[PDB]
């Protein structure tokens, strides 16, 4: 029937989804949430054999194990055991677009297990097998009987063995397809694998059993007050002395229960329901679920005969809250909720989409350590575990269907097609009923990138019905259609329109007001972090804070889906799209996230970070004002330590307890702060300490942290004159200037300083020359490629201009002899082909002292493409392990993503000051930098740098981070301007007005000295 | 001011006088100015500014130099934005172009007396043999910022002897969303710390 070329077809003999069960026989067991006897797994050792296409395959293997096959581990996907290539395509399709066909080469996984059934499961009750995860189809056979079908790749399939199954030794055949007609609907941008990726595992349920049940929660006005209602129902045989009882716990005390026979209220005409019954149990002064304090209940459903007899026990845990969109805003409980938010993959560098429990805590407690509060299941259900947990640790959850047509055109194609609505209604119907119980997801999306069609509007109505407790939000079509409650854009600007056809991107200040516009907006998607971004941050956090309505959003996203390859030396190393073979592809483009694929940092998540702060600070004379941001706990594990320097100098330090209220405000007096004694300026620096672990965090974890420029001492005091005076030796080529041990020299034909002595040991490799450009980060190529030119890229305007082929071409070097120093003066034209795009005028001062002051002044034609920086670069000599500076740090920081840094003196190996992007880029950059120190050098001024053993050529002409050699000596780049990074979208130009170098005139002074 | 060094040395085809003062208020060192003239064989004077403004003290209303000229011309020529007054703030419907106007026009007669007349992003200004050419802002006027200052009414005002001359690299905005309360939005007021400017002084 080929099954997987028919939308119409989505499951055969599938059971129908329901919440987590587990067939607990024992109460205690059931409220505890121990180990099922009942629910057993069948993760390990399976047998595996690869195929071209289902044609392939041979009919024996579906009475015996194939001896060609292979021992393998499940669940995983089978590319990441190499039979075959993962693919990394964004947009477009990895078939041909020729819905419901696929193609005849479908890479078919034959999966294969010999397992053992207890007699006593056999001799009583249902036997069912449940596959958490299968992509993106398959055919299941036990002991050679075909049992059944399915698709969609994340949710689960569940089939009824009972009939199929024998005591002791059984086997499973199944047979999955990597495409299907499902594959339509599941072309999210990222690796698309296959096969048994999720648990498998077998549950035994009574023949009488509890076959589904639904827990809500309704409140008073003040919520000092809840109704917990659970519906339940049962399949069997019905009888009189039936009964069901729920129990609802806090911890160990029973605070509610109630018990009742099956029949249900009168529905209609025909009667209702004889098989469910609805309990109601009352609660006073519940204690609340939120993100900020993740308060559960338990509540343990029980099927027993009248006589006190258990049947089976099922149960849940459960967070009163209540979630609801009222005069535009969205409400937790009452009260507006700030979504500092991140849209999260499912992925692991090593097993691909395989999740696993250790690696979801790492990530929500990286999530939570780094201020956020909410999480987008971006672009699936995910593994039943992920809601567990975020139940739990508290995380605010956005539960999306899996369901992505981007590739589509239009990308409405599908979803306009009522032949779709089937297959669509199951990725969104089964979705809620499997998770309509977890506390932690607060919002329901209808998928993803799938434009706007009339399914939408139907699946969106269907949500509501079913279950009006969550809002609904989906961004295609406009982001703001009639399935949407919420006004949910995708890299929507602060303040710029981008008014594109059709579906536009409004300012979201804007799209606010819209004329009749009442729905409160948070983006689906914001910020997209690939590479060296983030730039322009804290702007929106800022229009967050100041429009209620304005109530956050999703960044783009949590982690880099890169995946791990190995060279010859066995070494491993990260690799992005077409690594594999696979073509098309969209190469790096699957690197978007906050965190390295093994979870290690990017620069960007202090950022991050630090807009996300729970507390505000303002300063005002001696006295600092915090205001809580939480709306419902009170800081009881704050602590706030401030400090006073001068210049990287600490003068006064202390600690004062923060007892603020949720919305609060707190004033703390700093004491009379000592007078410096030397020049200077002086910071204040605060950072909330949470003195107790948590369950997220360690003791002494910083949460927030601001700083303030106090009083600052101009110096006016004049150093004592050297007597010692520097000699200026003129030379056709050169303009040498010796001072004792120290030589500089000028050559007169290129113009620039071409080497440096201290004793007889040289200090350059390469000459100091002035630079215009950077090696372009993931922001200023865009989707350009060789093949096809975006000419509208920041890359390519620069090259266009011919900045990165700009030649230096002397107009001026003269040597003067002051009273007390010597002095060059120079004057260089950059051009391309008889375009003059910069001019450079310098002086180069020398005193007795053996300090270099250079004093530069550049004019930048107004009608070229703005520079990426404006600076000095050379390579040194010297190879030093430590870096010193005082400056914004210590983490790598831009103009326009600058805000989490801190004024002050850091020290850190040089091995820091480079950031290993996947995607090698300008990088590493530190501004606001007042002094720098590197071996015997020292560099003060008013710049940004960076420096490393990599040249802005090399880090331009290398693909992967892996492939990068340290070159001899140090290359530094001290710039007196540098662009902004930007990233409100990782495909047009993104970088603010503000932060681009247009002022057509520029001027920066240095001062070269040793240390 | 206070001077904290004045130095003169000789170059090749110039002689080059380096110069730096602090303004201090009770013992505060409000602004450092140091700056270099340098005067070559054509007869042309580079004035080279570089400024500091202590972060702590209140931003200043501008950054630039003045002077008394002794010479007192019918007009006034310059390549900037005109011809009408236009500060930082409100110049949006001034255009640039090369503008000649009589000195009187130079004046804008506010009732209540005070800064006025400023011509922004001007990049050469001649004034009788005078030709001042760079990147500035500028006002020129019978009036100093003192009279000006001093004066309650504009009848009451007086024609000094020769031109009041105000030249600034950098001027603060002017405000106006009220004027009861400090309405200078942050891009438009002098709060970088430190600034640079240039100018070149010659005979016409
Ligand atoms: C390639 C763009 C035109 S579409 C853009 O690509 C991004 C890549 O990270 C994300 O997948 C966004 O969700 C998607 O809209
Ligand atoms: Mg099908
Ligand atoms: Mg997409
Ligand atoms: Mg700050
Ligand atoms: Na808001
Ligand atoms: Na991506
Ligand atoms: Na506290
Ligand atoms: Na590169
Ligand atoms: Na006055």
């Amino acid at each position: 029937r080929r099954d997987w070329e028919n939308p119409g077809v989505t499951q055969l003999n599938r059971l129908a989804a329901h919440p987590p069960f587990a067939s607990w026989r024992n109460s205690e067991e059931a409220r505890t949430d121990r180990p099922s006897q009942q629910l057993r797994s069948l993760n390990g050792e399976w047998r595996f054999a690869w195929f071209p296409a289902p044609e392939a395959v041979p009919e024996s293997w579906l009475e015996c194990d194939l001896p060609e096959a292979d021992t393998v581990v499940v669940p995983s996907n089978w590319q990441m055991h190499g039979y075959d290539a993962p693919i990394y395509t964004n947009v477009t399709y990895p078939i041909t677009v020729n819905p419901p066909f696929v193609p005849t080469e479908n890479p078919t996984g034959c999966y294969s297990l010999t397992f053992n059934v207890d007699e006593s499961w056999l001799q009583e009750g249902q036997t069912r097998i449940i596959f958490d995860g299968v992509n993106s189809a398959f055919h299941l056979w036990c002991n050679g009987r075909w049992v059944g079908y399915g698709q969609d790749s994340r949710l689960p399939s569940e089939f009824d063995l009972s009939a199929f199954l024998r005591a002791g030794e059984n086997r499973l055949a199944v047979m999955v397809l990597r495409w299907s007609d499902g594959s339509y609907l599941e072309d999210q941008d990222m690796w698309r694998m296959s096969g048994i990726f999720r648990d498998v595992s077998l549950l035994h349920k009574p023949t009488t059993q509890i076959s589904d049940f639904h827990v809500a929660t309704r409140f008073n006005d003040d919520f000092s007050r809840a109704v917990l209602e659970a519906e339940v129902q049962m399949c069997g045989e019905l009888r009189d002395y039936l009964r069901v009882t729920v129990s609802l716990w806090q911890g160990e005390t029973q605070v509610a229960s109630g018990t009742a026979p099956f029949g249900g209220e009168i529905i209609d005409e025909r009667g209702g329901y004889a098989d469910r019954v609805t309990l109601r149990l009352n609660v006073e002064n519940p204690k609340l679920w939120s993100a900020e304090i993740p308060n559960l209940y338990r509540a343990v459903v029980e099927l027993h005969t009248a006589d006190g007899t258990l049947i089976e026990a099922e149960a849940c845990d459960v967070g009163f809250r209540e979630v609801r969109i009222e005069n535009g805003l969205l409400l937790l409980n009452g009260k507006p909720l700030l979504i500092r938010g991140v849209n999260r993959h499912e992925h692991h560098p090593l097993h691909g989409q395989v999740m696993d429990e250790q690696t979801m805590v790492q990530d929500i407690l990286l999530m939570k350590q780094n201020n956020f509060n909410a999480v987008r299941c971006s672009h699936y259900p995910n593994h039943p575990l992920w809601y567990t947990l975020c139940d739990r640790y508290g995380l605010y959850v956005v539960d999306e269907a899996n369901i992505e047509t981007h590739g589509m055109v239009p990308m409405n194609r599908l979803t306009d097609d009522p032949r779709w609505l089937p297959a669509m209604s199951e990725r969104v119907t089964r979705m809620v009923q499997r998770d309509r119980n977890h506390p932690s997801v607060i919002i329901w999306s209808l998928g993803n990138e799938s434009g706007h069609g009339a399914n939408h509007d139907a699946l969106y109505r269907w949500i509501k019905s079913v279950d009006p407790s969550r809002p609904v939000q989906y961004e295609g079509g406009g982001a703001d259609t009639t399935a949407t409650d919420i006004i949910c854009p995708m890299y929507a600007r602060v303040d710029e329109d981008q008014p594109f056809p059709a579906v536009p991107k409004w300012s979201i200040k804007k799209w606010l007001s819209l004329p009749g516009e009442t729905r409160p907006l948070i983006l689906c998607e914001y910020a997209h972090a690939a590479g060296n971004s983030l730039g322009g941050f804290a702007k929106y956090w800022q229009a967050f804070r100041q429009y209620p309505r304005l109530q956050g959003g999703f960044v783009w996203d949590w982690v880099d889906q890169s995946l791990i390859k190995y060279d010859e030396n066995g070494n491993p190393w990260s690799a992005y799209g077409g690594d594999f073979g696979d073509t098309p592809n969209d190469r790096q483009f699957c690197m978007n996230g906050l965190v390295f694929a093994d979870r290690t940092p990017h620069p960007a998540l202090t950022e991050a970070k630090h807009q996300q702060q729970f507390f505000q600070f303002r300063l005002s004379g001696q006295t600092i004002e915090v205001t809580s941001e939480y709306l419902f706990r009170h800081s009881d594990n704050e602590l706030l330590h401030w400090m006073v320097a001068l210049d990287g100098k600490p003068l006064a330090s202390g600690e004062v307890p923060l007892d603020v209220a949720p919305q609060g405000k707190q004033l703390i007096e700093l004491p009379e702060l000592p007078q410096p004694e030397s020049a200077g300026q002086l910071w204040l620096t605060v950072r909330v300490v949470q003195p107790n672990a948590t369950a997220w965090s360690e003791a002494g974890h910083i949460s927030a942290w601001q700083q303030w420029r106090l009083a600052e001492n101009l110096s006016v005091t004049l150093p004592a004159a050297s007597h010692a005076i520097p000699h200026l030796t003129t030379s056709e080529m050169d303009f040498c200037i010796e001072l004792g041990n120290k030589r500089w020299q000028f050559n007169r034909q290129s113009g620039f300083l071409s080497q440096m002595w201290i004793g007889d040991k040289k200090q350059l490799l390469t000459p100091l020359r002035d630079q215009f450009t950077r090696a372009p980060l993931d922001n200023d190529i865009g989707v350009s490629e060789a093949t096809r030119i975006d000419p509208n890229a920041w890359v390519e305007r620069w090259k266009a201009a011919g900045h990165y082929q700009a030649e230096a071409a002397l107009l001026q070097c003269t040597a003067d002899t002051l009273a007390d120093a010597v002095l060059i003066t120079t004057a260089h034209a950059w051009q391309h082909q008889g375009k003059t795009l910069f001019i450079s005028r310098k002086t180069y001062r020398i005193d007795g002292s053996g300090q270099m002051a250079i004093t530069v002044d550049v004019e930048v034609a107004s009608d070229t493409p703005h520079p990426a920086r404006i600076g000095l670069n050379c390579q040194l000599a010297q190879v030093a392990e430590r870096v010193n500076w005082l400056g914004l740090g210590p983490q790598e920081n831009y103009p326009d993503r600058l805000t989490a840094a801190c004024f002050d003196r850091w020290d850190l190996p040089l091995s820091d000051m480079y950031t290993p992007y996947v995607f090698p880029s300008e990088n590493g950059l530190r501004c606001g930098t007042r002094e720098l120190n590197y071996g015997p050098h020292q560099w003060r001024g008013d710049f940004q740098f960076n420096i490393s053993r990599y040249s802005q050529q090399q880090l331009m002409e290398t693909s992967h981070r892996h492939l990068l050699h340290a070159e001899e000596g140090t290359w530094l780049n001290i710039d007196g301007f540098h662009m902004g990074i930007g990233g409100d979208d990782s495909w047009s130009p993104s970088v603010s007005a503000e932060f681009q170098l247009s002022a057509g005139r520029y001027h920066y002074q240095l001062v070269w000295c040793q240390k």
